């Protein structure tokens, strides 16, 4: 039970004050490699759960990105799940919040948000729509002219261009 600005400040501070220890080293994550997905993309009056997009710069680091996870002052739990699936919750003074994080690589940043917003429905119509155009998009890469090619773009809009479809807003989940 919180407003739009609430989750924004929550994630804004979260992604800012998030850091995990790996092999003795300290890996502090910031907005540079973290993009708020879900309710943050929808931007509604009140939200319950919030999603985030973490783009790891290496599959190895990906598997070792939640070793000694820690927050400056707030608390939280990190759960790992195959296929960019990351489930974590934050706790502040006996409180609890559901945070859904996606674990992608530095290159899956765009497709990451595309899959998160969804639902898959838009991806199903987009996949079939693209399928007619001989195009396909996968978490690993898109296929064009019967050739596997990765998604090399800047943002979602650019990503849509990567597929050759029309760009749409996230809040309009389909």
């Amino acid at each position: 039970m919180l407003t739009l600005i609430q989750g924004k400040k929550i994630v804004n501070h979260l992604r800012s004050r998030l850091a995990f220890e790996y092999n003795g080293q300290l890996i502090k994550i910031l907005s540079k490699n973290i993009v708020a997905v879900g309710s943050l993309r929808r931007e509604e009056k009140m939200l319950n759960d919030v999603d985030l997009l973490i783009i790891v710069p290496e599959k190895k680091l990906l598997k070792h990105v939640l070793p000694n996870i820690r927050i400056k002052g707030l608390s939280f739990s990190v759960k790992v799940c195959g296929e960019r699936k990351c489930v974590l919750f934050i706790e502040w003074e006996k409180k609890t919040y559901q945070l859904d994080l996606f674990t992608a690589l530095a290159e899956e940043k765009p497709y990451a948000i595309f899959h998160f917003t969804g639902p898959v429905s838009y991806l199903i119509r987009i996949r079939a729509a693209l399928k007619k155009k001989n195009y396909k998009l996968n978490q690993y890469g898109l296929f064009k002219n019967q050739t596997l090619v990765p998604l090399k773009i800047t943002t979602e809009k650019e990503l849509i261009k990567e597929l050759g479809f029309t760009y749409r807003i996230p809040k309009k989940r389909l």
